[PDB]
Order: structure tokens, then sequence, then C-alpha cells
């Protein structure tokens, strides 16, 4: 039972939280506490020089589509923002000569080995949606897969999303499957996905001006406690009073932040699976492939790979931001690996970033849905990656799901899949 | 409104997909007899032998592309007779006569490219915006409309609309929703290669197996010359030699319907009068100088032949060339398996292998109208229609509408447990007016 006008606080300038409080912002008196130096959190675009001027690079979030992000999409339409189409092309390489395949064309002789496999996998999963919870590493080995399919196809293809340190392989199998049969992953083909003008930061950007004073930036927020008069929020050596809290932090963080005696939060937010990522912005043009170059997401395995024992080798993946429309005309490198396995020369190195990324497994979105139990007592409410669907359209519509909770409702009802999304979301959030 | 029973003497008229598929369900419960023209069924669906070094190979010169999506019945049709398929995806590659003026949609290069970018991006988030959102208008209007450049509409649009309309169309007055359905569903597009699948063998290796199953029944080279309803029943003539049946089946396109059809009724040259077709020549050849020398490796290769001329652009050529080599079964073939689609250039005739005339329905909002409206002559005499005129295009649609005639009869669609089949199914029946 939220009265119009109240103080409350989001914490987490992320997505999910931008979104929540810009939208919040209309209705009541709203603060945003972020503890980095910006908004967006893995939606980070790094001033690049060079001779066709600066450019900002997206190091985390960059991809998204109109029909995937209708709501992501219609933000960034009336903020005036530019998307352009950047296809997932993939090449893979294996440390034996020729050992590569690719998402372009039918060279290499993995491609060679694995084609009868790439292209059953494609039928197999356009003809699953039609007629559950199970993960894709089960449904390849009761559907007869090769282990090579697994690790030198499989495995790698889903790095993009998952990171190349994930345990891929255990990912619900219709997160697979959809990634499939909307041609947003494939073995035949570029996937379809846009980019936004001049980096993902542009709608953060544009939110940050219009919350304008209510973001408080370098603000890490270090204990929420709720009161019999209302929540206490303690940052920066001070203590603030809101009627009601938001949290658009990972569960992990949300339990360290959040002060109650009470022991279900402990149950619910506890031992949230993560996925630790390093994304390294860099100009070393070693890292391409030889064979490779023309393919955006470049895939490279180690030398001492073995096929048995798969799982303790790990690859990295480089994404190739020359291959960029815009990146076109410049004349230096612009190169992205994440989690490199061997070496990335320091000289050539331009900025390191750390996050971690939620897991996928069947279990992990159960454990997701459950949230709805903790939804609204003691006037405290979560939004973000860890209570929604996967990708930033899931982040930013949990954050519009709140904001709904708490009187101002979905900004584009108009926009029919925009609607079908943030109906989709809240059924699936608690709310 | 109409009483049929079993084992009624049932005529199939048209030996294409359509009336294959028809007669086959049909012979199930009625005592079924198809009439085909040609010397083999399939029609549209044709797969000639090609003898190479690598071995003996069936080439589709028309009708080679399905999915599993796009395609339910069709497929799980080709599954159930243990027929394979395989990815063949639609790579296109498109040449003007200037020094690079080319694009395609495999990578960013050619000065086209250069040109156009911009349109292709705006475009396909259009065209993905669009059904999610009027109806009855041309893929032109709308390119019009929306300030698109007439270097588009025709450099671009026009030369990837040709890969299934055939280069002579006027697809640009081709409703958009066709378009727009082409570009959502990753079947057409700018930035990467359709999703595509062919057949295993051909897609003959179906048919053949109707054929079989058929057996007597199926009367090749049997051009039906009159198709006469009395108070009786219906009565066919064809190979000089009269035939009674109980009903009859048109899987023949609307102008054959009519010429055959005779009786003292004007409604039917009302509704099968002015049906729009565009003539195709497929040209099964292996002169390797139509291939593009900055082209191959994309499956579909487009040529603007000189003095193109971009005012005058309406009037203006256009020439489609399938380079089957690219092909993952035909990789190890040493000798180029090409197809040219309207070859406006002279082709060598010493490396032609054959070549074949068809003609090809129009697709504009008038052509969608009038397929729809057959619903009128639907199961009066006797008669009954199914086939590319009386469907949505595609084959799959060709033949579902065999399907659906096929229920009407009696004999249920085979593939109620396959829910887009059924989905299919049920969307062309409630399209034909059954
Ligand atoms: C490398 C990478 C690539 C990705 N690529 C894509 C992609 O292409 N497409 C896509 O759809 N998704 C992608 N994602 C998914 C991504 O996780 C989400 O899209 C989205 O960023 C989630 O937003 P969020 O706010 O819920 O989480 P985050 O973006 O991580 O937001 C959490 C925020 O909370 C802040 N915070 C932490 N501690 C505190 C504290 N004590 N007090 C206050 N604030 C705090 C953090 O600084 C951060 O800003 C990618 C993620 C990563 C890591
Ligand atoms: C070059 C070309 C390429 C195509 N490619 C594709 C593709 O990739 N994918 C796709 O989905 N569709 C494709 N099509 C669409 C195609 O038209 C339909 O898929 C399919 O032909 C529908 O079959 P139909 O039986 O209704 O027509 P048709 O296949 O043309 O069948 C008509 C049949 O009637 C017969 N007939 C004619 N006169 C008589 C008579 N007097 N008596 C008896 N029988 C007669 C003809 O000989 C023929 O066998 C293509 C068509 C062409 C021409
Ligand atoms: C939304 C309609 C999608 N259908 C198609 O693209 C057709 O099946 C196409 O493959 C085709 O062959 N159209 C008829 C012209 C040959
Ligand atoms: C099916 C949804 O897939 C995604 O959006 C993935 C998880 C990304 C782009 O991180
Ligand atoms: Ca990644
Ligand atoms: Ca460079
Ligand atoms: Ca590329
Ligand atoms: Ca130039
Ligand atoms: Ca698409």
């Amino acid at each position: 039972v939220v009265e119009a006008k109240s103080r409350i606080a989001v914490v987490g300038g992320g997505g999910s939280g931008s979104v929540a409080a810009w939208l919040l912002a209309r209705r009541h008196d709203v603060t945003l506490f972020e503890a980095d130096e910006y908004l967006g959190g893995h939606a980070y675009s790094h001033p690049v020089e060079t001779d066709q001027g600066t450019l900002h690079v997206d190091m985390g979030v960059e991809h998204f589509n109109e029909k995937l992000s209708p709501n992501l999409f219609r933000l960034l339409t009336d903020f005036g923002i530019g998307t352009y189409v950047a296809p997932s092309s993939v090449h893979v390489d294996f440390p034996g000569e020729q050992q590569s395949w690719n998402n372009l064309d039918f060279l290499g002789e993995l491609r060679e080995e694995l084609h009868e496999e790439f292209d059953r996998f494609h039928q197999e999963m356009n003809q699953l949606p039609t007629s559950k919870q199970m993960s894709i590493g089960e449904y390849l080995d009761k559907h007869g897969y090769s282990k090579s399919f697994k690790y030198k196809a499989m495995n790698p293809i889903l790095s993009i999303y998952s990171g190349c340190h994930a345990p891929s392989l255990d990912y619900n199998l219709m997160y697979v499957a959809l990634s499939f049969s909307m041609n947003l992953l494939s073995f035949f083909s570029a996937g379809y996905w846009r980019k936004a003008q001049g980096g993902i930061h542009s709608y953060l950007a544009r939110i940050e001006s219009d919350l304008g004073e209510r973001v408080r930036l370098n603000t890490p927020v270090e204990a929420v406690v709720p009161t019999q008069s209302g929540v206490t929020v303690l940052a920066g050596g001070q203590e603030h009073h809101f009627d009601q809290v938001v949290f658009a932090t990972h569960a992990d963080v949300t339990l360290r932040l959040l002060r109650t005696s009470d022991q279900q939060y402990r149950d619910l937010l506890g031992d949230f699976a993560y996925v630790p990522v390093e994304s390294v912005l860099h100009q070393d043009e070693s890292w391409l492939s030889p064979a490779g170059g023309g393919a955006y997401c470049q895939f490279r395995m180690p030398e001492g790979f073995e096929l048995a024992r798969a799982e303790e080798q790990m690859g990295s993946l480089t994404r190739n931001c020359n291959v960029l429309h815009p990146y076109r005309k410049v004349s230096s490198p612009i190169l992205i690996t994440f989690d490199p396995q061997e070496d990335v020369d320091p000289e050539r190195v331009i900025v390191r970033r750390e996050w971690k990324l939620p897991q996928l497994r069947p279990v992990d979105v159960r454990r997701k849905k459950r949230l709805h139990e903790i939804q609204g007592l003691n006037g405290l409410w979560f939004c973000g990656t860890d209570t929604s669907v996967t990708g930033h359209e899931g982040a930013i519509v949990s954050g519009m799901v709140i904001a709904d909770r708490l009187g101002v409702p979905h900004p584009f009802p108009d926009d029919a899949p925009a609607a079908a999304q943030f109906r989709g979301i809240k059924e699936f959030m608690g709310v």
C-alpha cells in the first residue's frame, strides 16, 4: 500500500535500477545509489581515441533486437538513439592445423567433421518449442550428439553470452533452443543483432540527465535497515530515511546490504550462482585468427586442449570491433578479449573490467521465480537480472514491473510487443 | 451444404505437389484417378538427373526451398518417407554494371553496399516492427511512402525478391506482408544468409514415393481437355476417352481450370478470369562464365547487364543464377552445376543441359483477394479447387490446399499430432473458405 510522493531509494545504478528510478521519479521522491562512477553496470561503453574521433566501445552489454528487446528499443527510439545491425558472425579455432569452423561458410576440418550434427541440431531446436526444464548438456547426451560437438561447437558458440568460464552445458534447454529458433545463434548464418549508436551508454547518459541530482554516483550503500517508521539506508557515511526501497543489485549484494533478523531472506537470496567475466579492451592484433578475420566473434582454444577431460581446458572469446560498420574507417585495431587464457600484451591493453554473470541452469531459473515471496514486505522491492529473464530487456523490464507496482504504469502500452514483454516479465516475477 | 460419400469415383486434375498430395490422401477413401498432362509428377517441383564424376545427381530446377518451421506438413511428409533434408542457406550476391557495383548478404563489401547500407539497416527494422502493429499495400508503395531511394528499390529490393518471384516479375507490386514476413522470418536478409532447407536427392524424391503409392491410378501424359458437370455427376474428357466421376478436384492453375471447365455459368469466368501470372525460364547449364567474379561463394547470384539506366528501371532486365556447387552435397563435384533463370544474355547452347518453362502467380494484394474469393464456387456442381492459385504462396500452401480438400471429402488432416502442421492446415482451411 504505497502513497504517492513517497521517499523511495533505488539501490544499484545498472540498467534495471536506472530505468526503475527514471520511471519512479515521475510519481515519487526518488534517490538512486550507485557504487561506481557511472550508470549502467554491465552496460559500459569505454571511450577509445582514434583517427576518426572518440569512440565509445561496449565492453559488456552490447546486443539486442527490436523483436527480442521491444522496451529497450522503444526507449532508444524515444531518446533519438540510432541502432545498427552488427551480425553475430562466429569463427571457432582449435589447435590442429585447419581445425576450425565458422558461421559464414563451410570451410575448416572441424566443419567437415561436425556439419551433419550442426544440421540436425538446427532442425531439432526449431522443432523443440512446439509439442523444458532440462539442461542443454543433458539434451545433447540423450540425443546422441558427439562429445566433439559438445565441446568444439556448442560450448564455444554459447560462450558469447555466457562467458568462456561458464558451465554453459548446464544451462536450461529452452534458452539455447530459442537462441537458435530466433536466429540469435546459428551454425549456418550470422545472427540478427543490433548495437546502439555511440555505445549502449547513450541511453543511460540520457537517464542520468533526466534524473539529474537524484543520482548518487560513487555512493555504495553499506546497509539497508527496515524499521517501524520506514526503511533506513546507510551510504557514504550518512543515514538516509525512505518510505520504500528498491534493490536493483545482485542477490549476493542485496543479501550483504540487507540487514534483517529474518532468515527467509538468507534462504531466498543465499547462494545464487554466478560466473566471473574479465573483459579486456585491447589493441593486440595477435589475438585475431589468421583464417578468422571478418567474423565478429572469434573463439580460440589453446594448444594442450585434449578431448578426453574437455572440461578442464577453457577457451577465449574475442570481439573484432573493426568489423562493425561504424568502425570501418578506424585504422587502429579495437579488440575485446573475454577471459583470455593466454596473456594479452600489457602495452596494448586499454582497460580491463571484471563482472559476474548469473548462471542459467533450470535450478537458477526456479530460484529467481521464488522471490515473489519477499516482494513488498518491510517496504522492500527487488528488480534486476537475478529477479528476471536473461538479457537486458529482462533486466530493465523488471525495473518497469516494480515501477507499475508503485503506481507508474508500463510506459509503452501502445507497443503491443513491449506490453507483451511487460506482461510476461510481470507473470515471471512474483508481482 | 453438401453430402459426399465413401468410394466415390473422384478425379484429380493436375499432378503437381497439390494434386499429387490431394490424390494420395483421397486414394485412402475413394476410387481416385489422377490426370497429369506431363511425363512426371510434381510440376514446378522438378529434379533433373545430371551425371557427374562423383555421382549421378538430381538437381532441383524449381521448388527447392522449405524449412521445418515454414513448411511443417511438407517436412513431416518428407520425414515419414525417410527423406533427409539439408541446410542450403540463401546467400545472395548482386552485381551491377559499374566498377565494384555490388552488394552481398555475407559481408559489407561493394560500392552498392556503401551507397545503400543505411537503407538495408532501416528496412530490416521497419519490416520486423510491421507485423506486430495497411495490409492491402504493395512493397513499392511502402518503399515510396517511407522515403526509400529509387536506387534501393531497383538495385536491392527488386533483385532480392527475384529469388522466388523470378526476374521478370513486377515484384514491387506484390503485397507488403509477403515481403515483411520473408524478412521477419529470416527467409530474406541483407545482413545474413536466410535459413533454408533442401530435400536429399532432389524435391522429386517425395513425389516419386507418392507416384509409387498411387501406382496405376496415376495417368501420366493424359492432359484433360474438358470437365463437364451433369445431373448424374461430372464427366472428364482426356486422351480421346470419356470418364465418369462423382466429384472433380482441380489442382491446376485458374487459367487452365477455366480453359478445361465448361459450364453455362459466367460466375466461373468472373472468379477464374484475370489471374495474373509471371513467366519463368529455368536454364540448367554448365557455362561457368555466368558466375560473378567477385560473387562466387554466394548461392543466389543476380546480375544486371550493361546499360541499366535507373530512370528506365521498370522495363529493365535481370538475370538470377543458382550456383549449385556451393551446396554441401555437391562440394566434391568437379564440374559446374548452374541454373540461370530468365537469362538476358545469350547462354552457350553447347553447355545447356535442359530448359524448363513455367508460370508463377502474381502476389499483388488484388491477386491475394482473388484467391480467397474461390470459396464461392467450392463444392458446387461436384467441383473442388486446390493448388497454388487457391492458397498462400509456397509449396507448403500448395500441398496443404490439397489436404484441405481431402478433409472436406472425408480424409482428415494426416498429421494432427504435429501442432504446427495442424496450425498450417487450420490457417489454409480458413484462407480457402472451406
Ligand atoms: C560482459 C557482459 C556482456 C553482456 N552482454 C549482453 C548482451 O549483449 N545483451 C544482453 O541483453 N545482456 C547482456 N549482458 C547481461 C547483463 O547482465 C544485463 O543485460 C544487465 O546489465 C543487467 O542489469 P542489472 O542492473 O540488473 O545488473 P548490473 O548491470 O550488473 O547492475 C548492477 C549495478 O549495481 C551496482 N552496485 C553494486 N554494488 C552496489 C552497492 N553496494 N550499492 C549500490 N549499487 C551497487 C553496480 O555497480 C552496477 O552498476 C552482459 C553482461 C556482461 C557481464
Ligand atoms: C521456378 C520455380 C521455383 C519455385 N521455387 C519454390 C521454392 O523454392 N519454394 C516453394 O515453396 N515454392 C516454390 N515455387 C512455387 C511453386 O509454384 C509451388 O511450390 C508448387 O508448384 C505448387 O504446386 P501446384 O501443384 O499448385 O502447381 P504446379 O506445380 O505448377 O502443378 C500444376 C500441374 O498441373 C499440370 N497440368 C497442367 N495442365 C494440365 C491439364 N490440362 N490436365 C492435367 N494436369 C495439367 C501441370 O503439368 C503440373 O504438373 C517455385 C515455382 C517455380 C516455377
Ligand atoms: C509470408 C510468406 C512466406 N512464403 C514464401 O516466402 C514462399 O514460400 C516463397 O518461398 C516462394 O517460393 N514464393 C512463391 C514464388 C516462388
Ligand atoms: C534468449 C535470450 O538470450 C539473451 O538475451 C542472452 C542471455 C544475452 C544476449 O545475454
Ligand atoms: Ca560474453
Ligand atoms: Ca585495423
Ligand atoms: Ca561481417
Ligand atoms: Ca570507397
Ligand atoms: Ca530475423
